[PDB]
């Protein structure tokens, strides 16, 4: 169990071609475990702005249309405190009964837009099925996902989805993410997205991965091991990126440039990283 | 704007039967939803023989689920039965011109504007483009997606399974109602206009039947349509709406288990039933609330 | 070297019954090939009631088509019976090479590199690349995607159809004898390797039927692998090959027509069969010439 | 109706090779009957032991070198060639010719390939097309759906892609448009074959691709992409689709600089060919 704190900061640049609504998802998440301390989010040139939220309340977005031949970039600043849990999963043999699962976990069982888990489930199955420890059948999930996919900037687009990437073996972090989710729903294990700032990556990025419910919490998994699990800023958490796009253009537009921190505020930070060896998850509660 | 307002009174049952071969947990989705506009005035569930049964939400609220576990080599029965009233509203399109701004859309109507596991509205942006967007009037635009898809995809039992989508449906075109609502969202959505999925209870469908369709966000109002032209839209008995079947099934089986029998019946209680039906030329559309 | 089999002898005989919906003509593939190595000594073919029929073969000739046209609400049976010879030669791969030399093989031989409507080859280089790619000789490459399948696809009756493509089954892991031959043919094809489609009777067979397996073009010579693991290689009289099912259906249908009845059979005449099959430690192919 | 002309074609490219590769190529004017090769040149640079081969088919001219690691070579044809076609009146094509009547040969080009799922679109040519009575007609309202509910856009295709594909993505270039156009053919049980070639007045110039259905006892050129005269072709290859007929298939790992290709008219009366929605008249290659 530990707390951390970070500062991390996005900025966007469009160059906008016709009228167009942008919605947004840059800004950190509110939880009972993770807590903003100061945050600042600034449009120039200073267009009105509006945040919303899906009733499920897992992310937090914002919308603003700009008019066509314009350029507006949006920067946005925070200080943010997390803490997890790291959990014991030496007793996790079977996984929490459907008819006993909170009612908000259980469209997380559910195939979704880029996680086509009920096309997967003999896959599934004749991969890890005999893998008799839930954390240990996801740990082997993520960890086949490293093995046998290649992280291979531009081999992937916005419509790529699991079902692609199990046979062209090629894809982004975001690609990893839905693949890692995909087989877990199709062994019947609750799973969802999750994107964030993510400390020590590099070259600086947003990050996609996924979470697990195991034995009644969250347990946070990233196939591409490109950062340390504790290095994580939550931003959204859904069904997959249907829910959780960077940004959702309506109308002509395109970004023209990026800039994505995260650094830490603590002293003496050491990376989490998990290892087959090792039965312990690491929770954001 | 001008509308017209109806109340309607129904009686809607459903049972089914299951072999089970292995421990089996399942969610069932059959209750009439309670809304604004529908009531509930009784309702009864009963499993024959009797399990332990509880009834659950998300927290979007529109459908009422149902879990229960087997053990193996059980069979097992359930029955539904209620007598519901509805309301719906038929609503002049006449001025639906343009969609409502995606900056003015209330936050719970955006998740119906992307697509889903059913539907692929992402890959079919210039098939819809190409095929619809010309079509001036919001409303007009809608039904001319419905009525292609009556026009161009045959209804054939047993022609597709849980796993087609409308991705897959424009180039088999068969399908069964599940299907003509998934290509009548994704196609909407690919044109952004907010759809979602609707499952119900129908009056005067034949063979009688579980019924999905779609409905389309217009001018602020959810607007009923469907592509099998197979029943009065006004005889609609809603169950669910979500942004597709991954949150509307009738039976989500984890598991081994099937279904050896169902029934499904809905009945007209009013002195006077009149068949509501699009026309073309009748820029109205029904909206149960 | 090789060891050769002496002459091999059976009987063979299929049978099949239609019920014909709208005018029709088949194409039917069920006679035994004649080639260098397999003789037939004699075969009948009955027609009920007669319907005229031709044989012919596409130029490649690897197989014999006949084919009738049948006139709409009636029915006919087609039987086939043959008494052939097979032989085989067993090719020691201890000296396997670590490629297959495209810039050598013979021109008949180059088609058989390619991606086919089955045997997507094209969209599996990378998997086939991670999951064999160390493996350093040929035949061993070959064993080990026979082995990867039979381990990895479940076979299940009923479980695909006849649009279903190695790229399905992939993902599948399900299916029957002609998916497990589109699948071994699309992974050897995505490592450089030459493949084609065999079918066949086979001696042994349980439940009996007509079979499907693949052969892979290794060290000059055609070597017969089969990832269903059903029969045993020896037992095999070859009706037809191909790059993929496309050339070798048991029926094309061209029009309205589904089979009512359907019964194949392959009995050896030897005194003493005895049944070959690859064991993973020993080096040697068997081959059809 | 017949006519004939000429043509000077060629192509040249260059390869950096990075690890030991075989070619195989495919940029030779096919012999037919119909099309005669009056010279041709062949030249690699530096030279390579080049073969040249065919199927058993023999409706394409490939030839294969191998080249060592970290090595690059250029290659050059150039040909002077005659083609003849013949205009045929298509008012009588009223039924396909019975499958029971089509020659062995025909026969495989009824049949799915690789990039034509024929078999997965039936239902949809049936919906779309199936009510024209004529075979030809039927065929041409394929080729208009196509270029008109299909946008050329080069770079939104890749060589996995396929006609099934097409169908839905509706943006492709000539190859795709190939591809599609044979896959709706095969689907009306309309035998079709994939067609590659130097095309005349095609800008920029390029390799083309189209199709040839077999409609009553002869092959007619279509090409929805309408990019070319269909008189202004000089074939390369036919076959089932684009797996029969690569420009160049690669074993081992190397890149192309740069592809340059020319198809000149030797004929200063050339009148460029396409067709007309109510006439009735094919062009048919031999």
């Amino acid at each position: 169990s530990n707390a951390m704190k970070f500062k991390i900061h996005s900025d966007i640049t469009y160059q906008v071609m016709s009228p167009t609504t942008f919605i947004f998802n840059v800004h950190a998440l509110r939880t009972e475990s993770q807590h903003i301390l100061d945050e600042s989010l600034i449009v120039t040139p200073p267009i009105e702005i509006e945040e919303f939220s899906y009733n499920s309340g897992t992310s937090r977005f914002v919308r603003l249309k700009a008019t066509e031949n314009t350029t507006f970039s949006m920067s946005y600043t925070a200080t943010v405190d997390t803490q997890y849990k790291v959990i014991d999963q030496r007793q996790e043999l079977e996984t929490v009964p459907v008819v006993d699962l909170d009612g908000d976990i259980i469209p997380f069982l559910f195939p979704s837009r880029y996680c086509q888990s009920d096309k997967l489930q003999k896959l599934a199955y004749k991969e890890f099925g005999k893998i008799e420890n839930v954390y240990s059948k996801v740990l082997a999930i993520t960890d086949w996902i490293y093995n046998n996919v290649e992280y291979i900037s531009g081999s992937t687009n916005s419509q790529t989805s699991a079902f692609d990437t199990i046979t062209e073996r090629a894809g982004v972090c975001r690609d990893f993410a839905h693949l890692g989710i995909a087989l877990c729903r199709a062994l019947s294990i609750p799973a969802r997205y999750f994107t964030g700032y993510a400390f020590k990556l590099n070259p600086p990025d947003f990050h996609a991965c996924f979470e697990a419910y195991i034995g009644g919490n969250w347990i946070i998994f990233d196939a591409t091991r490109l950062v340390p699990l504790n290095g994580l800023v939550k931003i959204a958490t859904g069904r997959d990126a249907a829910d959780a796009a960077v940004a959702s253009i309506f109308g002509n537009a395109s970004s023209t440039n990026m800039h994505v921190e995260c650094a830490s505020l603590d002293t003496d930070f050491t990376p989490f990283w998990y290892d087959k060896n090792s039965l312990k998850g690491l929770s954001f509660q």
